């Protein structure tokens, strides 16, 4: 919160208090906490009626150090996902000079909640065993339109891990995040188009158009109408099979069933098939584009800009080719002839409404020629082209119903919410800061610095070094779970179950999945993430050049540890283990926002542990740094991404060293800590350099001892901010020598990004839009860094620490409010009159299905009666049990 | 575990502490959790590839003895099952010049778990007693499909022996591990095509094809279209019969019933039939051949290249001729005309799609003409031809179906797991190390030394000396039980049962089969086996000649008893009795990994006895030995195959003599053990020879007393490693004279195999990729061996052992090992704030690890 | 490293009283009182007492 008086900053919580483990349950952060503060909409409103196109800024009155008040002062929302591929230059729109951003994922198997076979599987094994008395090869074991020989082979050799579904849900969420741009312009922020291109103005009247493979520059079109994968450069393959027999031997093990429970809508089901196929092949299958009408700052020149979504450039690796095994409409002997097959397929696949060129050209709406035994030839399609055709047909509202049926088969609530958290964490992105004296700055148009960007974690995003398709893979940025086809086949057919996989209602799908407001809401969910990571990196003083070289350096043993422990690179008992210091950031989050991050379990030997997205990042990236006004880099500061008003106006509770400077009130203004607090002033051989009250250990460490680094201390950091916020600090060694790190032109601090103003707005003044907390303390070569002032400059601030003088400062004129959570469920829902007319029946039928996973009305007691020899039925000699982990016991020594 | 400090060396377990018996039941160590060690590695230079094709290697940062840092240095995975038959030379494919490897086995009768009669077979024998004529009428048949007179005759026998399924399941596991290769190229890592042939680079785009009888040289093809047994030559014979009345006598007792459960186990019953036929005849029936496109190191010279799977070379069973009996569709008396025979049977056997040319040629898909009682001329097929037709259609998911059905009919859960253990132990193989001073070396291309290879048991493989088919004097490598046809007939008909034959749910089949990752999991499961054998052989310093000559003439008393108890010398009837000292190796395995090996129960004298692949090897092999550059054999060291980091880094606990040297330039850098530990130096300064602190002598100072050998003492072995890791060790005896073993050119130590690098990787530096623990103590002469340095060279290490100096040695920067600054400007010891904020969680993880 | 007690330093000295020259090897044995030192210990104590 903003502080009203120095009494409030002086009583603020210590950093260690906020980083403590917290034991209480807490609600999910829906992003509506920020909405009720920066917007007209307190409570509900229809998105059409609200015009949240203009609700895209922080606004308020500001007070200057000189005593004037600037009304209607403004600040941009820092984050975005759209990347311009055509920048306005000289009022005239032109091609981008800079290559596109890219991202990489490390997909892999890990132990999840422990898994157990269902009753339906026991019945199947008993059907086989009973079948063994008769010299008849018979098809009792058929289910849901599948061959009896297939259900037999899906009932074999279960994998202990469990089932995840996470990568599936990532691909779905990324797709949704892209199609949500397709809604009318009235309900997308204006700013979202101009975080990176600050010289353009979007037009409200016309909606954005979502296309595919349209980009002008650096080969971004992936062959255009004839497509290839953007990363591998290849082309996929996809084939549909009535039965598993027609699958070539090279790949009968990778086959996936497509359960009948999806496709049950009378809504086109040929599309639902395509969206099942998309969510298991490699992503991206093509580079999506957002084209939007925009105009010059004078309004004078109009055009169609091109954008690339950040969701469309992140690489989730996987499967180039798929065999999709379709359900049979009518129970029957296997279709040895074709007409027996097509008139009996539950759905007959055909290409979507778009033409494609190249080898195996596809006319629009073309029908797949079914595979069956004794066919004249094998048939398949390239999958990049098959997916290119449906690419224009998906939309938010159909993904909502799709996932609504998907929820009925497997619970998808908490899993989807965590996948959405990964979505926000990897896709929301912000430009690097410019140092200045005043409140606004931006880099020169169409420069490399203009387009350089960072994650909510203060890690930079990597760029491509050559035209697409990329010839060579980038390093992984984060690691995710994978979804096994085998245990997918087992779970879709009711043959297996786990505590995380319990089926849920279609109403349980989280609200973001349906709404047009979802883009704005994703934009607001990334701020608390930076607030957490920012407090983390700023608690210690380590500089950007120092993090940048830390993983390897041999100057100091402490620094190597401090970086090795923030990334997820450890394991035990065959499963992933969360990063050790990611838990600090997680705690820091829970304590500041009073909300709980979404998590997923990992089973270490049957003991569940929670992993959050704070704990799963991987080493390799450069850290975030500000640029000079001329474009030169600046190394000296700790990593920063956002102005500190964001950090300090949206937290329920905050660290002391980061609080706002209090408003002037009569005599009092601002004040500093002294020796009565345990601090003491640094002096050197020079008589014209003065450094603030600091720690007492500061006297005995020009270089930190190996194995040790600077320690948390809020008050010394506060004093460091007081020295910094004067217009003329000097960044120097214990002796007054220059440090190796690049330093800003004198008296400048990093400051937030400029955007065009609306009528009646004013630009932010002075240090109202700057970062302040980034106080360097640890140099790259192991030296301390000191903030110095000359003696005459030094007198008023020191007396301010001694509480005998006051220092002028600027502030926002904003009061504090922080709401109790808006919703418990994580899903919106309201009773209609009919919901009340038909209440109890739903309430018990629901519970009667939730327990009904893998149940059938026939019980073992009935099917025993039909059995020939009941004692020899495997269900008798093997009552089923949950598999242990890492693996179930085998060959015990008696 | 690798060590961050010397404090972690002193506090390590002693060897005898881990060789101690442990009571607690443990869990199988599947390759699925060994998988997670290769991935999830520390390092910032590492791109974390998701494909299993790239995850084939141990990547890490390294730190020099001089204090420099090296990023993303490489260490190849040692094991493989593919033997190249077309080596690249001069960057082009060239026909191999080296003969193929071979393995054998002593199959044994299984008298353990003798069978019990069912009430059905009991009442049948009662009916034979009381002479009930009606029950075996001429045209009576069961729904099973077999007529009653055959049941009444099969039941009349009394059998002592139980049923096993060991050789059966073993052959199925071998065919499986051959068929797994045919799966997507991304699903199989490239290092496996370049362990023996380091100059070859496989293509990811195109799958390996699994052919048969395509080898270029040494008679490997076994006649091509005319298939013939690789081992002993000849064709076998197969005949299908509807009844045991038709099978020729002197052949009747051998004929096998094929239950209907087998024939309904797949989409094509003729294929399940063919696979059962493979399941109970001799192996290999042919030489399978994996072919793969590969290219030049520069990519310049693409082509198909041939590989012979190791599984294809093991010899098991070998029964030559077989008569199979089949179920009938209808309740009818035994067929008399030919058409009445062919229409009768449940399935009519036939060749698969591949054609054959022979004296008895088989057209593709040719139908078999069933035998009948009045037949003018008996009918029959060649066996190798028969199986040759179907050699192209076996497939791992089909084998998976087949396994689910077997699991349903009878138990398969455990036996298949043990059979899988035998498969890994026998078919996983590594090349002998070359000696060097540095991190990487390999023998010259297309050479006899390039292809020498050893088991995980550190026993060298046998190599064929002549063209196929071979006609050898047998040299068995290990015992296995045999699957008995008669007991199978007693069980298939419901006449009998056994205590381990309990039927299981199909979902209980072990998850390895039918899964495409199985090859990679095989390679991984091979490493811990080597760790246990390695720690066995390194605890005592016996040289490689002293083991090689320990079963031949040059033996001692002590070498005699020593080789005698390592192996399964004993031979009681119908049993496999475990080695006395194999138990120590199983204990090492269970203490160092907190996991257990697969067991087979076996009874002697009414005493129960578990047995493991550790306990069932056979004596008379040759041990792993290092080569010199330019190929000269050297055999001073105790036997070795793999680099120390594998041992240090996969184990949870290791004995004190084996730990990693802590990083240079720190306080608590590598040191040594001196007089207080109860040790004493042997100086020989008159000749410039000084040797470490060692165990106090017990009348064993120059020659060991007869029947005794060197004693276990960790600290002395540690000191021996300290002397060795200096660059100029000298292997002499008590007087300072030469020993009979061949010795490395001075300063060389055995080092790991070279493979081509990927982009951004580095060759390993210094002694980071080397065996070190292989320190000699006992020569073939019976004399002690001493590691000497000159008096001048020997002064610093003596100060280190004395703990008044530190030594500088290279190390991996993994886990908790951090680089040490040259200054060491220490401050007051201080807990970090972050370490206290997140300590409990760190404890919760460790508790969760201990629980498992 | 010496201050840190992980190394030794080399400096010259007078060989007077109980200072004896140190051999370059330091092949230490078990600490052992000499027989002559025990036979004549009490006398040595009597001198010091005096």
């Amino acid at each position: 919160p903003i502080s009203a008086d120095f009494s409030e900053v002086e009583n603020a919580p210590s950093f260690l208090s906020l980083a403590e483990n917290t034991d209480e349950v807490l609600k999910p952060y829906t992003g509506l906490e920020i909405q009720t503060i920066i917007t007209n909409i307190v409570g509900d409103a229809n998105p059409n009626q609200s015009r949240i196109f203009d609700q895209d800024r922080l606004r308020g009155n500001q007070y200057s150090a000189g005593g004037l008040v600037t009304q209607n002062a403004v600040s941009a929302i820092p984050f975005t996902n759209l990347i311009p591929r055509t920048i306005r230059v000289g009022n005239i729109l032109v091609n981008s000079a800079n290559r596109l951003q890219i991202t990489e994922t490390n997909v892999s198997e890990y132990y999840s909640n422990p898994i157990i076979a269902t009753k339906l599987s026991e019945m199947i094994s008993d059907q086989v065993k009973n079948n063994q008395f008769s010299t008849w090869r018979r098809d009792n074991t058929s289910l849901q339109g599948f061959n009896a020989f297939d259900i037999a082979t899906i009932n074999t050799a279960i994998l202990p891990n469990g089932l995840s579904l996470e990568s599936m849900l990532l691909k779905l969420s990324l797709l949704h995040s892209i199609k949500a741009m397709n809604v009318d312009a009235a309900s997308i922020n204006r700013s979202q188009y101009q975080v990176i291109d600050h010289n353009t103005v979007p037009t409200i009247g016309a909606p954005a158009v979502v296309g595919v493979n349209n980009s002008p520059v650096f080969g971004e079109d992936c062959g255009g109408n004839n497509p290839v994968y953007p990363f591998g450069g290849g082309t996929g393959a996809i084939a549909f099979h009535v039965t598993l027999q027609t699958v070539p031997d090279e790949r009968k093990s990778y086959a996936i069933f497509v359960p009948p429970a999806i496709l049950q809508a009378t809504s086109d089901a040929n599309e639902a098939l395509a969206l099942f196929a998309l969510s298991m092949s490699e992503w991206p299958h093509a580079l999506y584009t957002v084209t939007k009408q925009t105009t010059d700052l004078a309004g004078a020149n109009a055009g169609q800009q091109v954008f690339i979504p950040t969701q469309s450039t992140i690489h989730i690796g996987g499967r180039r080719v798929l065999d999709l095994i379709i359900p049979r409409r009518e129970i029957a002997p296997n279709p040895t002839t074709l007409v027996a097959a097509n008139a009996m397929c539950m759905v007959r696949p055909q290409a979507g409404p778009d033409a494609t060129a190249g080898a195996i050209p596809l006319a629009a709406g073309q029908l797949f020629n079914m595979n069956f035994i004794g066919a004249p030839a094998f048939e398949e399609w390239p999958m990049t082209s098959y997916l290119y055709s449906w690419a224009g047909r998906f939309d938010i509202t159909t993904i909502r119903q799709y996932m609504g049926r998907l929820a009925t088969m497997v619970g998808v609530k908490d899993a989807y919410w965590a996948a959405h958290e990964l979505n926000v964490a990897l896709s929301q992105v912000a430009p690097k800061m410019t140092t200045a004296a005043g409140g606004w700055a931006a880099q020169a148009a169409n420069s490399a610095q203009q387009s350089d960007v960072c994650y909510s974690s203060l890690l930079t995003v990597t760029r491509s070094a050559a035209n697409f398709p990329l010839a060579n893979q980038p390093a992984a940025d984060m690691r995710v779970y994978d979804t096994d086809p085998a245990t997918w086949n087992k779970v879709a057919l009711g043959l297996a179950t786990a505590a995380n996989l319990v089926p849920e209602q279609s109403m349980d799908v989280p609200f973001v999945v349906g709404d047009a407001r979802a883009s704005f809401w994703e934009r607001l969910q990334a701020i608390p993430m930076c607030i957490a990571w920012t407090m983390y990196y700023h608690s210690r003083g380590i500089t950007t050049l120092a993090w940048d070289n830390a993983y390897t350096d041999n100057t100091n043993k402490w620094l190597q540890k401090m970086v090795r422990n923030t990334f997820s690179t450890t394991q035990s008992v065959g499963t992933i283990i969360p990063a050790r210091y990611g838990k600090i950031v997680c705690n820091l989050y829970k304590n500041m926002f009073h909300r709980a991050p979404a998590y997923v379990a990992t089973s270490v030997g049957g003991k569940e542990l929670h992993i959050t997205h704070f704990e799963r990042w991987l080493p390799g990236g450069t850290y975030a740094n500000v640029y000079s006004g001329a474009g030169a880099v600046v190394n000296c500061f700790s990593p920063v991404l956002i102005p500190d008003i964001w950090c300090q106006y949206f937290t329920a509770k905050l660290p002391l060293f980061a609080g706002a400077f209090p408003p002037a009130q009569g005599q009092n203004s601002t004040k500093g800590f002294n020796s009565k607090q345990g601090l003491m002033i640094h002096r050197n051989q020079n008589n014209n350099l003065v450094a603030p009250y600091l720690e007492k250990f500061a006297d005995n460490s020009s270089y930190f001892p190996v194995g040790q680094g600077p320690e948390i201390n809020d008050m010394a950091t506060w004093n460091g901010r007081l020295w910094m916020t004067t217009g003329n600090v000097q960044y120097l060694d214990y002796s007054g020598a220059a440090i190796v790190e690049a330093v800003p032109p004198a008296g400048e601090l990093p400051v937030g990004k400029q955007i065009p103003l609306l009528a009646g707005e004013n630009a932010p003044i002075e240090l109202t839009n700057a970062a302040t907390t980034c106080v360097p303390r640890y140099s790259n070569d192991g030296r301390r860094i000191f903030t110095y002032l000359t003696t005459a400059q030094s007198v008023i601030p020191v007396q301010a620490c001694n509480r005998a003088a006051n220092l002028a400062r600027s502030c926002w004129l904003l009061s504090n409010v922080y709401a109790e959570p808006a919703l418990q469920a994580l899903g919106d829902e309201v009773e209609d009159a009919f919901d009340t007319l038909t209440n109890s029946s739903f309430l018990d039928v629901a519970k009667s299905v939730a327990e009904s996973a893998g149940e059938v009305p026939a019980t073992k007691a009935l099917t025993d009666l039909q059995a020939v020899d009941v004692s020899s039925l495997p269900s008798t000699s093997d009552p089923s049990n949950v598999l242990s982990q890492p693996a179930p016991l085998m060959s015990p020594p008696t």
